[PDB]
């Protein structure tokens, strides 16, 4: 309810699709777990300057998150490194999609930095960090 965060459904879904045999549809599963951490963050730490630039639109869109992910480095540095290897990893899909695990490996643990610090950011789940 008050757990169980957009970030913890898809990676949860991407376990699934994992475990399934298929690495590929995971990956999208995984890069939305992070963007949902992004967002998350965005709030938790409070990028004004981002909400601005969000607030023109209706809804958030890419390169807002990539702006919000830049930043944050006086929080985590590897916060934009993490969040440009998720991207990278669709942008260079090249129609014919061959993510392998030696990749997914990478950014697994890269997405489970996100995860775990913005639903420990937010502190709903147990009273304990």
């Amino acid at each position: 309810m008050s757990i169980s965060t957009s970030a913890e459904v898809y990676y949860e879904e991407a376990e699934e699709f994992l475990s399934k045999g298929d690495l590929v549809q995971a990956c999208e599963k995984y890069y939305k777990a992070a963007e949902e951490a992004i967002k998350l963050l965005v709030i938790e730490n409070n990028l004004k300057e981002i909400t601005n630039n969000v607030k023109n639109k209706g809804r958030w869109k890419s390169e807002n998150l990539f702006k919000a992910s830049k930043l944050l480095r006086s929080n985590n540095t590897e916060i934009p490194i993490l969040w440009k290897s998720a991207w990278t990893l669709h942008v260079e899909g090249f129609h014919e999609l061959s993510l392998n695990e030696k990749e997914v490996k990478k950014l697994k643990e890269d997405v489970r930095k996100l995860v775990i610090f913005a639903v420990n950011s937010l502190e709903h789940h147990h009273h304990h960090h």
